[PDB]
C-alpha cells in the first residue's frame, strides 16, 4: 500500500515502517563545501566485464534490471568498502519534468533521474540476509540529466513497452551496465538506508560526481510506464523520488579533492 501518491507517499511511510524517521536515511542532500575528502578512501573498483543481466521488471514502484549473482561476476570493490559486493539489479527514480527525479541532490540541486545500481556484500551469502547488516548493501548512485542521449541506455528504453504495468517482465539478456557510467568515478560517500520501504540502515552509499546526459526521449520515454497493474486506472509510474532526509550525526566524505 505504500507508494508515491499524495495519500501513500514518503509522508506517510513511517507508520508502516518506523525506521523512515531513523538515524541513518536516504536519500540526503550533498552539500558540496562541507564533504570532507579523504585521502585514505581507495579507488573505487567496478568490474562488470562478466556481468549476466536476466530480465527486466516493473515492480509497480520502478523497473528492475536484474543480474545473475549466483557467482561472482559483476562486482564493485574499494572505495570506502571492505570486501567485494555483488551486482544483483540495477534501477532509476526519475521525475515528471526535467527539474525534478533525483533522491539525492547536491547542494539543493535535483537532476532529472538517478541511477541506482545496488549490490550485495558476499560475506552474507545472499541478498537477503545482507539487508539485515549495517554493511550489507553498496549502492552506486548516477546522477542523469537531460542533454545529449546516451547510446548504452537505449537498449533499457526500447524494452519498456513490453513491461508497461506492475507485474509484468520481459527477458533481458546480454545487457552490459558498463554502458551507464560516466568517465569519471570521483565519488561522495556516507552510510543511509535503502530509500524506500523496508528502508532498512544497511546501505554504503557511493554516489558519483559526474552525471550521465540522457535524451528529453530517453526520459519521456520512461515516464510512459505505469504504477498499476494491466487492466486498472492509468497512473503513470513519474516521481516514484524519496526526498533528502535529516543528514543527522553523519559526515559526507569526497574521494576527490
Ligand atoms: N532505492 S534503493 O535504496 O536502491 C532500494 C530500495 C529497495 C531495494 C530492494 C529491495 N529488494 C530488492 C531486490 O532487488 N530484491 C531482493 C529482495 O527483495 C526483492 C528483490 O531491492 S533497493
Ligand atoms: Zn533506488
Amino acid at each position: 500500500h505504500w507508494g508515491y501518491g499524495k495519500h501513500n507517499g514518503p509522508e506517510h511511510w513511517h507508520k508502516d515502517f518506523p525506521i523512515a524517521k531513523g538515524e541513518r536515511q536516504s536519500p540526503v542532500d550533498i552539500d558540496t563545501h562541507t564533504a570532507k575528502y579523504d585521502p585514505s578512501l581507495k579507488p573505487l573498483s567496478v568490474s562488470y566485464d562478466q556481468a549476466t543481466s536476466l530480465r527486466i521488471l516493473n515492480n509497480g514502484h520502478a523497473f528492475n534490471v536484474e543480474f545473475d549473482d549466483s557467482q561472482d561476476k559483476a562486482v564493485l570493490k574499494g572505495g570506502p568498502l571492505d570486501g567485494t559486493y555483488r551486482l544483483i539489479q540495477f534501477h532509476f527514480h526519475w521525475g515528471s519534468l526535467d527539474g525534478q527525479g533525483s533522491e539525492h541532490t547536491v547542494d539543493k540541486k535535483k537532476y532529472a533521474a538517478e541511477l541506482h545500481l545496488v549490490h550485495w556484500n558476499t560475506k552474507y551469502g545472499d541478498f537477503g540476509k545482507a539487508v539485515q547488516q549495517p554493511d550489507g548493501l553498496a549502492v552506486l548512485g548516477i546522477f542523469l540529466k537531460v542533454g545529449s542521449a546516451k547510446p548504452g541506455l537505449q537498449k533499457v528504453v526500447d524494452v519498456l513497452d513490453s513491461i508497461k504495468t506492475k507485474g509484468k517482465s520481459a527477458d533481458f539478456t546480454n545487457f552490459d551496465p558498463r554502458g551507464l557510467l560516466p568517465e569519471s568515478l570521483d565519488y561522495w560517500t556516507y552510510p543511509g538506508s535503502l530509500t524506500t520501504p523496508p528502508l532498512l540502515e544497511c546501505v554504503t552509499w557511493i554516489v558519483l560526481k559526474e552525471p550521465i546526459s540522457v535524451s528529453s526521449e530517453q526520459v519521456l520515454k520512461f515516464r510512459k510506464l505505469n504504477f498499476n497493474g494491466e487492466g486498472e486506472p492509468e497512473e503513470l509510474m513519474v516521481d516514484n523520488w524519496r526526498p533528502a532526509q535529516p543528514l543527522k550525526n553523519r559526515q559526507i566524505k569526497a574521494s576527490f579533492k
